[PDB]
């Protein structure tokens, strides 16, 4: 079984809207989301559908760009911070359950330059 989402929404959390927040929904999540090597990435890991039974016993703090980008678009995040952590979390995740060379890593690695690029200089 899927597990649910990680959380999206949270009328609790302490939120602010800010210019790096914004830029980092409107210039660095959408610019990623368009990459010819984004498609695995925009939702949470389908472990029924690409039977890997295995890989909800192994990652335990899943993410997604699909994740991030519900979470920018209700000021889930404080700061630029946490939002780069959901990142590295994702980009993390994959290098923990595949092997160097695998193809979905090759697409994390060449995602994650490019995120890296994009968030050298922020508002
Ligand atoms: C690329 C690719 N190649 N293949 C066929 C090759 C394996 C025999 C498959 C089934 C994929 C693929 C399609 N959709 C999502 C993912 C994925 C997304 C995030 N983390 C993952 N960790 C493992 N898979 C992950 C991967």
């Amino acid at each position: 079984m899927n597990p649910p989402p990680p959380e999206t929404s949270n009328p609790n959390k302490p939120k602010r809207q800010t210019n790096q927040l914004q830029y980092l929904l409107r210039v660095v999540l959408k610019t990623l989301w368009k990459h010819q090597f984004a498609w695995p990435f925009q939702q949470p890991v389908d472990a029924v559908k690409l039977n890997l039974p295995d890989y909800y016993k192994i990652i335990k703090t899943p993410m997604d760009m699909g994740t991030i980008k519900k979470r920018l678009e209700n000021n889930y995040y404080w700061n630029a911070q946490e939002c780069i952590q959901d990142f590295n979390t994702m980009f993390t995740n994959c290098y923990i359950y595949n092997k160097p060379g695998d193809d979905i890593v090759l697409m994390a690695e060449a995602l994650e330059k490019l995120f890296l690029q994009k968030i050298n200089e922020l508002p």
